[PDB]
């Protein structure tokens, strides 16, 4: 077409044919010179514009840039001169073709956009993108076969070409020097993180990795050596991205859903959120799957060429290189994928990671009731990360497939239509495979809802322990928590039976096709025997279609667990939120909240408790409401906050708002932390409330003063402490309108005094905003500006103090009836060295060791049944060259094919078999370590708890027990498996050759070097993900614990940036993990691709004498042994990062514990008979670095004596008791009770013999019968009889699901004072001769306190009662009274004696008002 264009041709065959060939000269000058040309130009605008529209700050002028210009600069000069070389000296008469033309002149117009592309590339954040880069290499590999042929023409003879062709060689050379300073060198300050900035051809090797790896060897990492996640994935913007996707698809299913009701959404949302990175890495597939065929062809045209003779070196080296450069650029694309991937897998782990918290905060009550601090955190943790592994082979589906046709493709070569039934079966696997799959999810549900009701009822244990320890119940809890693990065990167990199923029969298609296709073959059509070269001929790879067929086994498992997690999300993100429009927040009102004839239910279908309300308050006002037990007080004040659901009515309100829950929530942290609330510091305010509110004594007290750390829900103080607290943090905040429920209860009275006239009086802090009350204490009715007496969600009475009192009701009867140390949580200490080998043995002790002799026992036993079948070939396809086509019988060699095929299923079988005692032998494996770890974390001290977070210990039981059951088994298998293929191969090996298989010895090395190299940098990346992973649960629990609060104070944007950010601190240390293992595929891939590659020179260069199937016997097993060490090296190290969850659970198992429950001496069976207790100078300590909390008390209590005890607050009051049930060691002295010493008997012969009735209120959820009796050892008749003396029954009754009713967590579901009875409803039941009481009357009123104080002085009167009480009113008519202050006793006698001699107890009694 060009001929004329160079004098020359397009290409002569018959130089190509020679074995000095060459290629034509003209040709080079004319694609060769245009291919990577036509990259810039058809290219160049897109790249040139796109830079320039995202226009970037100036760019620092660096050292190497001008390396790159000037270099690139002499390009542009060298080319320069050669075209008028061309007018210089062939301008006159000398022939010019177009050649001479061009050549420098497209080069000339080219080299300067080069410039302006690499000037321009300065104002981008990388450096080298790909675009450039890869024009280099597209280049010097294209002007490569330039570079050959003029040597040719120079070295074989001298000509006139130096004009061009010296020249040439610079313009070259430099290209080679360009892209070293080009495609490798980096260097910028900026983005904190080499992620963004490296050279494109650094940044597909992943050399910018090699700090990390190299820092780990030296030293353990530590969660400051790993850089923060590039901008591009951070919580902030995938959540903002994520979410108006999520909104508009839910709005669609919302509207749906009205058709239906009348008369599946999820996976669609992160579709159309998630475009490119799907879309991406699908065209990156392709191109990984078209260089999977041109490898295996590659090998098929080096065999050729190896057994031929007469062929050129020339299609020798060239196939030679080309099995290199294929396979190189296969790993870097694969490579290249994965981690495209990955990154989707961890870019959706953190939308809905991070969207489940947010719902949290919006989601009605109605909804919450179902779900839990616990099954939430099982919808975050598990559900979630089993949404994540499903991206890893979300590509498996049609790429998969499309490899088996085209496998089919080579394969129906030679086959004609007898293969229609070899498909037969491989089509007869879809309905088989169908109806597992329906047999598995269902069987998969089941495991997460019971799965959940694990955690549920277990996350209530965590939270309410001290019940636990008072009361005995340890053994009930720890028998019922099994009985729903055996539930699911039971259920993971059948799974795992079905994916042996699912396994065996893919491992059968491939044998059972071979065998049924050659039976077709002879059964219609025998007119042709094919020579017997159907051997390995037609299956050289016909088996190479199991790798296809060996990922999808385990894929298809882990969609189905998919398919059932993304099933509960739809539940959860889709649960009806919470509604504010029944309560209208006017901002120009002319009072300050209006009751408009409001009505309000907690749930849908139930009566409302609130009932017909109308009141009206001004704009300041103090506004104090009471009534009756369970009258709707606290409902009243959560309605205006939008908790309830409105029915027939609306409300109104002025302004901002301030909650003090009846149940005091505190967070976790400083004290400071807890009343600035986030809000900015003041000091001069802040002494203010610390001195206004009665806190400064409280202060005196605890270790680090203000900064001392404070407990999960408060464990540290106490009632009083907790409360000034939560007022303190309201009135600080200084909002508008203060909503205070029961504020003051748990402080004592003259506190309370304190507190009122200070605070809430008249010219207290909150002089002009208004305050609604809730008082269940009589006290300052006089002061209050109006009440309203409200009971049963109605408004019976309201009036001022003088106005109520004028007529006579109730309320007038009412009032006359009254008439350093200071760091608890300590970080997590991560194991650093290595795994110790005492963690292996433990989990295969779990294992039956018997069972994993006869799982090696089956794999062994399996892979010399595939020695055999590949052995039969070769001991096969020698028949051909001994007998003929017509010597060759049927009768006598149908036994080769059928040996092979009963050989297939014995295989088949073998593997299965192994499967199988793996699933038997894993589930009793992880039924041991949770049987041993629960049982365990059951019989810690107090002190561990105090210590250790909620978070810490629930994590242990959702994040690492899981993996212990689906991740860790699945990769015991496969290590197995990749192990006994390297033995397989290299027996191969051995018989055929005596000593070359030594092959593997550098080869081993090679690979064990670079693994034993990588180890210690991925181990330390899975412990910082299961360390930087507790605090999310620890935070995410805090919020749900008190909702209200956070609702109340507007701060959820403020709340939602600290779960927005825990979580990039766990992404940074997951995404370093993924990357840390692409960087070994690459670097150890490479190390693969060049054994490969090194062994196919060394065949050519010696093809003389070595020949034959020698050649195709190296090569293909060449490129097998390092296919499996590459597949071994990853998961040896998959293996030894994984079982870092098992560390972790058994590192519970092994911290201290108490002492034993039951020891060899047991107290006579009637051995509490009298009550004596008697103490010695007891101390106590409740933690060994602090000081003596109780010091030295002595004292003596008498049989059946009510003796009560007061004091300050924190004075031991509480101590003393947590004392009796040796709650803590005994630091001094000796207690005797009943003439038994208490140390030293067990303590369940002890605590089932001791009654008390903690200040805080503990309940679990489930039915009151639980709640009242764990055990289920008492009749139903005496619980109505108990309940009926706690005078409980009549609201009872009134529950038409009474004895059975639901029970929330923590008792949502009752008031305060409901729980404080029931929880009294317990003491009644054990009748024991010993019954302490701690504050049982704070959340109760003075009628119903005198109810249930007359039974206790009447039903009660053979059992000593220590009452523990800060009001006066119950401690008269106790027989003696103690007074206990820093730990020392003070005072000991009956009431009346006290107050005749002044002192402590007489001014106590004079401030008491009595
Ligand atoms: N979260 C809840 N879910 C369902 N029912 C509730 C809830 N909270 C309270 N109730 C029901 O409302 C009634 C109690 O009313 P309310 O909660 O207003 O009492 P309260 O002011 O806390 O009482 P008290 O003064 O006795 O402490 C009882 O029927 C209780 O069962
Ligand atoms: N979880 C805890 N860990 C360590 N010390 C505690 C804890 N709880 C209370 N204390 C100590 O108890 C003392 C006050 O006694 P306390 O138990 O509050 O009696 P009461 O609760 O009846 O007031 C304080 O000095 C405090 O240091
Ligand atoms: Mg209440």
């Amino acid at each position: 077409m060009l001929e004329k264009f160079c004098n020359s041709t397009f290409w002569n065959s018959s130089f190509l044919d020679s074995p000095e060939a060459d290629l034509p000269l003209c040709f080079e000058q004319t694609v060769l010179v245009w291919i990577p040309l036509g990259y810039l130009w058809l290219l160049a605008p897109w790249q040139l514009l796109h830079v320039y529209k995202s226009r970037t700050k100036r760019s620092s002028t660096t050292k190497l840039y001008l390396a790159k210009q000037v270099f690139v600069g002499f390009l542009l000069i060298l080319a320069a001169i050669e075209l008028a070389l061309v007018l210089t000296e062939d301008s006159g008469q000398a022939t010019v073709p177009a050649v001479r033309y061009t050549n420098p002149s497209l080069y000339l117009g080219t080299w300067l956009l080069v410039l302006l592309i690499q000037y321009s590339r300065q104002w981008c954040v990388q450096k080298n993108s790909w675009f450039l880069s890869l024009f280099w290499i597209l280049s010097i590999l294209c002007g490569t076969f330039q570079f050959q042929t003029l040597i040719r023409t120079l070295l074989q003879g001298d000509n006139s070409n130096l004009a061009y062709s010296c020249l040439f060689f610079i313009s070259y050379g430099f290209q080679i020097l360009i892209l070293i300073f080009s495609a490798f060198s980096e260097n910028n300050e900026s983005s904190n993180n080499p992620s963004s900035i490296a050279s494109f051809l650094s940044s597909i090797t992943y050399s910018w990795y090699d700090s990390i790896i190299l820092k780990g060897y030296k030293r353990p990492l530590t969660l400051e050596d790993v850089w923060e996640v590039d901008e591009e994935m951070k919580t902030k913007t995938l959540v903002s991205k994520f979410e108006t996707h999520m909104k508009r698809e839910l709005q669609k299913a919302r509207r749906a859903l009205q058709r239906r009701q009348e008369k599946s959404w999820l996976m669609k949302a992160l579709f159309k959120t998630f475009y490119m990175v799907l879309l991406k890495s699908f065209l990156l597939k392709l191109v990984n799957d078209i260089f999977t065929f041109v490898s295996p062809q590659l090998l098929k045209l080096l065999i050729s060429f190896a057994s031929d003779r007469d062929t050129y070196l020339w299609i020798g080296y060239l196939c030679a290189i080309l099995l290199f450069t294929a396979a190189l650029i296969q790993s870097f694309c694969l490579q290249c994928y994965f981690q495209l991937c990955f990154k989707l897998g961890v870019k959706v782990r953190t939308a809905i990671m991070a969207s489940v918290y947010k719902k949290a905060l919006t989601l009605s009550n109605l909804a919450r009731k179902e779900y839990t601090v616990g099954e939430t955190v099982n919808l975050m943790s598990v559900d979630a990360q089993k949404l994540m592994d499903v991206t890893n082979f979300m590509h498996m589906l049609w790429s998969s497939v499309l490899q088996i046709v085209l496998s089919i493709f080579f394969l129906w070569r030679e086959l004609g239509p007898s293969v229609l039934a070899g498909v037969g079966v491989m089509v007869l696997v879809i309905p088989i495979n169908a109806i597992l799959s329906t047999k598995s999810k269902t069987i998969q549900v089941k495991n997460m809802k019971n799965k959940d009701k694990r955690l549920k009822i277990m996350n209530e244990i965590l939270s309410g322990i001290k019940i636990l320890k008072y009361f005995a119940w340890e053994p009930s809890f720890r028998d019922q928590v099994q009985n729903l693990r055996k539930k699911e065990l039971k259920n993971l167990l059948a799974f795992s039976q079905l994916q042996c199923v699912v396994i065996f029969v893919f491992q059968l298609t491939p044998v059972l096709v071979s065998v049924v296709t050659f039976s077709v073959y002879v059964l219609v059509d025998s007119n042709n025997i094919l020579d017997a070269q159907k051997a390995f001929t037609s299956i050289t790879l016909f088996n190479i279609l199991r790798f296809p067929l060996s990922m999808l086994p385990m894929m298809i498992s882990s969609m189905l667990q998919a398919s059932v997690s993304t099933e509960r999300l739809e539940k959860y993100l889709g649960g009806d939120d919470l509604d504010t429009s029944a309560i209208r927040h006017d901002c120009n009102f002319d009072k300050a909240m209006q009751f408009s004839e409001a009505s309000f239910t907690w749930e849908h279908d139930s009566e409302a408790t609130v009932r017909d309300v109308n009141l009206d308050i001004m704009a300041g006002q103090l506004v104090a409401v009471i009534g009756p037990v369970g009258s709707g007080k606290s409902s009243l004040i959560s309605a205006m906050l939008g908790e309830m659901e409105n029915v027939h009515g609306h409300i109104t309100i002025k302004g901002t708002t301030a909650y003090v829950p009846q149940q005091s929530w505190i967070q976790n942290g400083t004290i400071k932390d807890n009343i600035l609330f986030g809000t900015e510091f003041n000091e001069k305010r802040y002494q203010q409330v610390l001195e206004a509110c009665a806190l400064l004594p409280d202060l005196e007290m605890l270790p680090g003063g203000d900064l001392a750390e404070i407990g999960e829900k408060g464990i540290n103080l106490s009632g009083g402490q907790k409360q000034r607290i939560s007022l303190a943090r309201a009135t600080y905040q200084n909002l508008d309108i203060y909503l205070l429920d029961d504020p003051l209860s748990a402080v004592d009275a003259h506190v309370g005094k304190h507190i009122f006239n200070k605070v809430l009086g008249p010219n207290g802090l909150l002089k002009g905003k208004t305050r609604l009350l809730v008082t269940h204490s009589m006290h300052f009715l006089p002061q209050v500006d109006e009440i309203v007496v409200l009971g049963n969600g109605t408004i019976v009475e309201k009036g001022s103090y003088s106005a109520l009192l004028a007529k006579k009701g109730e309320f007038a009867k009412n009032l006359k009836t009254f008439l350093k140390g200071q760091k608890l949580i300590k970080k997590e200490f991560i194991e650093t060295g290595k795994v110790k080998f005492s963690i292996y043995l433990e989990y295969l002790q779990a294992i039956g060791l018997f069972s994993i002799f006869f799982i090696i026992l089956a794999f062994v036993m399996n892979s010399v049944a595939f020695i055999g079948s590949n052995l039969w070939l070769s001991a096969w396809t020698s028949d051909s060259k001994i007998f003929n086509s017509t010597d060759y019988p049927a009768s006598q060699r149908d036994m080769r094919v059928g040996v092979y095929g009963a050989l297939g299923l014995a295989q088949g079988i073998f593997v299965f078999i192994a499967h199988f005692w793996s699933a038997f032998g894993f589930v009793h494996a992880s039924n041991i370590l949770h049987k041993q770890l629960l049982n365990n974390i059951l019989r810690a001290p107090m002190r561990f708890f105090d210590t250790t977070p909620t978070g810490r210990i629930v994590n242990r039981f959702a994040g690492d027990i899981s993996t212990v059951d689906d991740t860790l088994p699945q990769s015991l298998r496969s290590w197995i498996t990749c192990f006994l293929g390297i033995i397989s191969t290299l027996v191969m090996i051995c018989m055929a050759t005596p000593v070359f298989t030594i092959i593997v010895i550098p080869l081993g090395i090679i690979y064990v070097s670079v693994q034993m190299f990588y180890v210690s940098t991925s181990r330390q990346l899975r412990r910082l993900d299961s360390v930087t992973r507790s605090p999310i649960y620890s935070h995410f629990s805090e919020t749900v614990s008190g909702l209200p609060v956070i609702r109340a104070f507007e701060h959820q944007q403020r709340f939602l940036k600290h779960n927005e950010v825990r979580i990039d601190t766990n992404q940074k240390c997951v995404f370093s993990w993924i990357t840390s293992n692409r960087w070994l595929a690459i670097r150890l891939e490479l190390v693969g691709n060049l054994t490969v590659f090194f062994s196919a020179l060394m065949m050519v260069i010696y093809r003389d004498t070595l020949s034959g199937d020698t050649v195709g016997f190296v090569l293909s097993n060449a490129l097998n042994i390092t296919q499996t060490l590459n597949w071994l090296v990853r998961m040896t190290s998959e293996i030894e990062t994984n079982i870092v969850a098992v560390e972790r659970i058994t590192e519970y198992t092994k911290v201290e514990n108490e002492a034993p429950w039951v020891t060899d001496k047991r107290p006579p069976p009637d051995w509490p008979s009298k009550g004596k207790i008697q103490f010695n100078n007891y101390q106590v300590r409740y933690r060994p670095e602090l000081d003596l909390v109780l010091r030295g008390i002595t004292c003596d209590i008498g049989s059946m004596e009510k003796i009560g005890v007061v004091g300050r607050t924190g004075a031991g009051k509480s101590s003393l008791t947590n004392c009796l049930f040796r709650i803590l060691e005994a630091a001094g002295g000796q207690i005797i009770i009943d003439g038994v010493d208490i140390a030293s008997i067990g303590l369940h012969d002890l605590r089932e013999k001791l009654t008390i009735i903690p200040q805080d209120p503990i309940l679990f959820s489930g039915s009151l019968r639980m709640n009242l009796d764990p055990f289920n050892n008492y009749s139903d008749e005496e619980i109505w009889k108990a309940l009926e003396l706690a005078h409980l029954k009549s609201f009872v009754a009134s529950l038409q699901l009474g004895l059975s009713h639901e029970v929330t967590e923590a008792g949502g579901n009752l008031s305060i004072g409901q729980r404080q009875l029931l929880c009294l409803g317990r003491a009644l039941l054990r009748k024991s001769k010993i019954l302490v009481l701690d504050e049982a009357t704070a959340a109760v009123d003075l009628e119903t306190d005198n109810l249930i104080q007359t039974t206790i002085q009447n039903e009660f009167a053979h059992c000593t009662v220590i009452t523990i009480a800060h009001r006066l009113h119950t401690i008269m008519d106790s027989d003696k009274v103690m007074v206990l202050d820093n730990g020392k006793i003070i005072e000991c006698g009956s009431p009346e004696e006290l107050l005749q001699i002044p002192g402590p107890f007489y001014f106590m009694a004079k401030e008491a008002g009595i």
